[PDB]
């Protein structure tokens, strides 16, 4: 989970925090790494519509993607600590708000996924000694998740560092005394 | 269950908890822990319609989510305890407000889950030695979970500090006379 | 059953106990305690229409729930013993006045879950040597269970501790002389 | 990825780069080496519909084309270092900006490829002992697959040098004071 | 039987002692020690359906695991015996109130184990010279087990201390006059 | 069992032990040992259905695994004791708060394992002179197993040092006077 | 276990270590050693579905890998001790961060390799004197391996060295006074 | 494995080796020698499906084949020592960088080869005393290696030397002071 | 049998050893010396099923262990005299409260040991001049054997010093008036 | 018996002897010698299934192994007596602390190994004047040896010395006055 | 036993030993001399399935190998003593650090080697007066063996001197003050 930034040092001033950050409009709103999202995207690129364990896939990836907010007060929003210039840099970390809209369509996609389903019929038909079987319920669905995909990609979503994050909710880091 | 806190310390005067907090309008309305609640939501993210035991899932966690209020006077609602800056802090518990209407939302989720079933054939066509089954009566069930859970995941719900648990329902908490 | 407190330090007067909690309008009316009574809800969550054993619990639990009125003059309303502040408090009970037309719904729920039957097929068709089985009058009960229940746990009931108890319906405690 | 060029020297000015480069409109956004996409080009030239394991492959690729930006302060948008003339010249690195329609036509491409399927037969018909089988829903793909692949091929992409990435977004090097 | 604690000292008054504790509400209700109790549980999780000798285990421990109520006045509930600190101190026992809903569910246990057989069959088909067996009515029961089981370790049991069980039924020890 | 550290020094200051500690919400929650606990961890990855006595392992170690909580005042929660630098230090114990929820899921294992049987064959068609076997009702319990192991394993679960236990419930050691 | 650097010279801070390293986010998150773990790689490339011995090897090595994490404090992460140039130098160790994803795909092989058997015809058909035996459920295994497999060497995994586990966790190493 | 060249002399400058070779982008990154891999072609040109002992001689060769970076500061990468001119030259080692895609695609070809079997028929049919065997599911894999194969000799890789490992990736030496 | 301490001195109150040690839960409760007990443990190892007088082996040992308890007032429960320090020391005896479960545990192997027989075949077939025999019979109990006596040894049971059994059950010695 | 140490000197607190080493938590725990268990080890490797007197040396050994704890206050864990450097030295005894799993492990070696019989017969067929023999039920024997021994030899278990017995329970030796 | 080094001169500071090289991590590890191993290699190159006592010969060698550590304090890693040029040098010895999952390998080879056997014919069929005998059940093993053996061979394990020992554990030798 995204929370790699020092607890210390300190902190949100504790007034705006309350007012704006937490309680109401950012927390409980997800946050994916940059270049870990795109690691993401292609999982799910990036699947075989259908075989079992290759679609139990999407479900298993969301949980761990890895999701949460990275400055918790005291936390400072990760930036990350290099000097320009000196080969020690940790440039910085650029974080995606997905929207209360996606997240929404996120999960359409993990239970776009598994349909209700008759597999038992391999104990039966064709192990103690035809039935095929039917595919259609499936097809419609691997062509429904082509599209609900083909948002996900196709949808520029806003990008986020330290400098940004004090500047769109404005809050001051309050450095020591 | 969230109950933390120290017994001790006190209290809530009394007057007002009477009034206000027990008696009528908090308490047998429900309260799940943030970063906790999250986790009960992939649980069900998250699931696979069908084969048994992945779906007595959803029925199992709802209890033991876990799910109570966490000041009952003599407590403080949890805070919680450390100075800003110094690395001792454990910074807040914050929690939701789950609301008449959804706690009767989740509770559709659990017995929208299985249905009356007539699965000792196993004991019969397929074992003493045909059927297949018939899958539809879960398929429509399966996709009227996606929506009562799509509802769920967008769905922004009041969330709840020590901060403001005192100032939406106003208690003193008395420290020593 | 939930006459936990002390017989002693007495008492009702005796002139309103027989005209008011007595004779008409409490006794006979149902009371449960609650974080007891959530417990009966989930054991009902909770339960899978169908296996046998699996349905005669809701008919089991609601015998010994458990199921009473505490003060019986000469008792106190169970209130319960602790100062405020130092810690050997035990705060309160709280108590659900279940009403004229629920605990008529909670035997709805009793009796709506078994129905008779044709099992003992078992003995027949499968054990000495086919037959499957209907499931439809289950399915329909099983659903009718779902809303019978999802009033259950969005019905706001009235909670009832010492302090209200004697303010709701009049009685003083009398301390001795 | 195409990050090959040292972090050091230093910096993009980093008033600039939060304006313009990141933030919004470069990243997030796409970047293939030419010389290496042309060789993503061919092998979907380049495919056979259908035999599996040949299909998979378009899924594959796509993953580790590699696709990255190459300049992330502290660093130079890739030159290469050479004098000109003098036999040790590495001349330049030229990317392609593909576009924010494409990358969701690249993933028409992904998932135009497979589809639900039956093919378990194998395991029945043929294995213990016909079916012949479809094709059509094959056919119709492998033309879909044959026009927004020669969108593809035949589409004049931008291509981009360090002389250009300095020239089309204005940003400076800033070498040592 | 846990009556571990010195007769003598004395007493419980023997007013309330007979109005609460004995006549009706503790007694003819379990009591289990506490790791004792859970060593209770590992005999059973724990038992392997079916070898015989395997199974009348069950039975055999729930007498004797042991059972009983600790002070009989005159006896104190048992404590026990040090000064905290210094190094003679035997610090508590700590018991279980097994509910009149569970004892009737551990007792479940004891006959969901052994069913009417046929066993003797050795003494014939085997042994002066086949049958194989039936296993299905074990089956069944080895899984009905799983659960009646399941439920016995997930489910937070009161636990009561010398300290607690004066508060909770509130009885005075009377030290000599 | 997990109570390595001395009795002696003292104390829990008994207040907040009755209150928080032991009485609700710890005890009876379970307790195992890192780096203790990922051995447990491997036993079972770790196991072969099926041969007999590779199959009563999994039942055999969650006894002595062993589990219990360490600090029972007179007792500090094991600590341990070096100083800081000096090769003579023992860093620390590190313990994992198991669930309410996962051990009735590690319970699951356990009796996911041994199913009611025919075994005695042998004895039987084999020994005095086929049979083969069915291997079905093993198989599937295989699967159900690697799934309630996978969840096992990726279930990133509390830990708790001396540093944590007197932090997230507050107890005091009280230092000789 | 690679823990293999000097306990002594000290220390961490154990301000931060309590904070960050330990408590959440590094333990219980596995370990292995370059050039060690690529050797774990190919006993699994590697492998004969099947003869058995042959598949119990899966299982074996995970245990033993050998997987740790090196520095607890009194620990410094491991260098390794060397001036640069003087050929007395061991350069460095650098290890793999497997991801919450991951360890619980690495225990996906460890079970996807053994199934329930029916093996002990040998002691039949063929000893005491056919059956050939039945191989499916063994080859779709053998290619869900090479699947789950050809992910495990095809996936970029964190390096990391003691110059960098200082710097994503920030601790300092408190040289003596 | 190919570090054949002394340590000592040093070094790379531990700025960028740590920046740039190490932690991301080479190790972990396969290296072949060239007419040393040409060799490792031809084992595999060059097999016989189908006699056993001809086919787990694919899985063999990739262990030891063999396979490593040659440069770990303090190291040069591999020369090699000679003036030009004079016949003590020894003239330069070649490396073939493997790709992310390709590693993933020789290990193919290690389990595109075995696969499960009912070979113990020998041990049945024919030496106790008819079956023939099935090929075609060897044939297809047959095939199958025809083409992963036919892409391994037809892809032309990238060659570095010393002259060209230090100019991509740019490291200095530092020789002495 | 343990009665090794000199009848003298005196003596236990004769008020609480009638109420709690004789009476009722001491006696009739067996007592065996530990490093006495061991060797009790591995007569029974230990022994070979099956010949005769190598069975009736086990019976023999239970009488004559020794089995007692020793201090019958006047009589101080062993302790044993000697100063500390010095070379005249008896340091003390340690003994076993075996468990109203387990004595009748012992006494399952005493007759799991033998079964009726038909011996006296030497006496007829082989003698005056085949038979073999049958030995199944003996095999699982045999078996039998081996869990009954694994639990034994891996059964921890309850020490008793002197200085425990004054404590456990409080008795005072009453040293001369 | 490994009790070769003095007794004199003195001695155990006998506060804590009492407390922590005997009373509970090692006596009736297993103590092997170092270089004395390895000998145990390889009498047992090192076995040939099947001759008589060949199996019955398992059992024979465990008695004798030999088995004690040396420190029996007035008694010091055996160090032992040397200074360092001049030779006369004796440097330490390392001991093995078995546990509650692995006697029980150990004991299933003992009668793992010898199995009821039917060897009488060579008084008969053979020697008055065929039989052959049956293998079998010893060949499945010979193994399971071979694995709960495999687990014996790896399975790297605790070493205690007489620094780490005092540190790890803390014990003062109390040196005269 | 290599212990071939004056006990002398002195010694392991004793800090380190106890923490590092004792107690955890080397001994109870295996250690075998170079040229004095691959004597061992060969000597089961190398062996006959089968005639007996050609197979108890890999039984009987692993014992008396041989195998111990050499340094024990007061002890320095055999070097060994001679000055580089002068011809009485005594060059070095080089030690095999065996891994935990190898001695479990050679331990393997030890028991696959002999089998429960039926050879006691000669004294039936052949010598009082047809057979033959089975082969088979060793023919496996045969090959089994070549498969354990040939990882033996091929497994290139890590060497250490005098030199490696004390720099990959730190100890320092202390010479004399």
């Amino acid at each position: 989970n995204v929370s790699l930034t020092a607890k210390g040092g300190g902190h949100y001033i504790e007034d705006q925090w309350d007012t704006q950050v937490v309680e109401a409009g950012v927390f409980d709103d997800w946050w994916v790494h940059v270049e870990a999202w795109n690691k993401f995207l292609d999982n799910l690129r990036g699947i075989n519509f259908s075989v079992a364990s290759s679609r139990s896939q999407v479900a298993e990836y969301l949980a761990a993607l890895d999701r949460d907010l990275p400055a918790d007060v005291d936390r400072r929003f990760a930036g990350a600590r290099g000097q320009i210039g000196s080969p020690n840099y940790l440039p910085a970390p650029k974080f995606f708000r997905l929207d209360k809209r996606t997240i929404a369509e996120l999960t359409r996609l993990s239970r776009l996924t598994d349909q209700p389903h008759n597999n038992r019929d391999i104990e039966l038909n064709r192990a103690k000694r035809l039935t095929l079987r039917d595919v259609q319920p499936l097809k419609d669905s691997a062509l429904h998740y082509q599209y609900v995909l083909i948002d996900l990609q196709s949808a520029r979503l806003p990008v986020y560092t330290r400098k940004t994050f004090e500047r769109e909710l404005a809050l001051e880091w309050i450095i020591p005394d």
